[PDB]
């Protein structure tokens, strides 16, 4: 069970955090996680390349579709919707969507879900990390909601696997 | 090996066509394909719900990632990019992107790939089917490229599994 990751990209960060999620929330053994220039995962007979094939293999192996997807709120539709837009946007956020991210979070603890962190939160967390990390205090106060939420994800999902340093 | 599908939606059409693709291009047994109001696939021990979990299970079982994704042209990046935008757009095409679809196809046989039909072509084929099916001849001539390409996909990938009637 070895998962190999890149080290400059948010696709790897997502995968590390999902694992932290799997342990934080769900739960047997866990992947090795070595480093390389490209993303891969080999399990038993099979082999998987890229984030998405990798992601689904991971979710499949840990049975954790419902928890990451808010199946129990029928917000599955909405989770892959959010995470599909983002991976096609190449994980970049424009001010306009930063603003609307910040509105969602005024009145919700999590981006899609009511109850708990889902796959949408893990995706947006690693995407905003650097555009939030490299930031001035005066500006955040515009996105104080994204800020409050970022810290809640950081102090609750982050564990051994994630290497991103605390803000 | 039973795959159960919806019947009013393009998510099912995509899955049927992928199977037709698997036989047309790749290639052992094949799924039963019964009908219901929701998408599902059960294989051996495991069970899968929705199009994407279903899709990846299918691709995983038939080993056909490279062929659907143009791995051999390193256009994997670009394939999931195209198909992620579309599934988040809820499989609807605006005139502006219809127009740009139609430009791609003036000078390319397939949407992303040079060589062969990929996962992007299967996705856009089922999405444009009805906005193309319910159409006037005068208008198509604007999208004559999308039209030429639609017929090429229809006469080459379509097989037993797809139920959409010929245009
Ligand atoms: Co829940
Ligand atoms: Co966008
Ligand atoms: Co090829
Ligand atoms: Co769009």
């Amino acid at each position: 069970c070895v998962l190999t990751l890149v080290q400059d990209d948010v696709k790897s960060d997502i995968l590390k955090l999902v694992l932290d999620f799997i342990k934080a929330v769900v739960v047997v053994a866990f992947p090795e996680v070595r480093h390389e220039k490209k993303i891969s995962f080999q399990y038993k007979d099979k082999q998987y390349k890229e984030l998405f094939c990798t992601l689904y293999a991971i979710i499949d192996i840990y049975d954790c579709y419902n928890e990451l997807f808010n199946e129990d709120e029928g917000k599955v539709s909405e989770n892959e919707e959010f995470i599909f837009h983002l991976a096609s946007d190449k994980f970049k956020l424009k001010q306009l969507d930063m603003k609307h991210l910040n509105d969602l979070l005024c009145e919700k603890s999590y981006i899609v879900s009511n109850r708990h962190a889902s796959i949408v939160d893990i995706f947006y967390f690693c995407s905003v990390y650097k555009p939030l990390s490299e930031m001035p205090a005066k500006e955040r106060v515009e996105i104080s909601h994204i800020y409050r939420w970022f810290l809640h994800i950081q102090e609750t999902l982050v564990g051994k696997f994630t290497t991103l340093k605390k803000l």
